[PDB]
């Protein structure tokens, strides 16, 4: 299994929405899940602190096990921005895949930063 954000970006505003575009596959003998995209903050161990619009753009029964998709991805506007995180926490945009429901995942979890672009 596999899986990637093609269309890398550092930054977005709170209330932004991101045009995400991500290839996924199963993998040989595997049967894909879902794909799911979250916002997380974590602290400095890569352990979450907080979970933010969970989202399942691919899932349910007959999905394509393998393709590219479109999924615009929306970051509410209150979330904090970065630097009002406590020392040490950061944003990460959870972006994976579940292959035989849930028994092995792959990931493109990418760093992002929220700021606000008039500051
Ligand atoms: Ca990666």
């Amino acid at each position: 299994q596999s899986i990637t954000w093609n269309n890398k970006q550092t930054d977005i505003q709170p209330g932004e929405t991101i045009p995400l575009n991500i290839t996924y596959d199963a993998g040989v003998g595997n049967t894909v899940y879902y794909v799911s995209v979250v916002l997380q903050e974590m602290n400095a161990s890569w352990q979450t602190q907080n979970n933010y619009n969970t989202t399942y753009p691919v899932s349910g029964s007959n999905q394509p096990n393998a393709s590219t998709i479109d999924f615009n991805y929306t970051i509410d506007s209150n979330i904090p921005l970065s630097e009002n995180l406590p020392s040490g926490n950061f944003y990460l945009l959870k972006i994976f895949i579940s292959v035989n429901t849930d028994g092995a995942f792959a990931n493109d979890n990418t760093q992002i930063t929220l700021l606000n672009n008039l500051e």
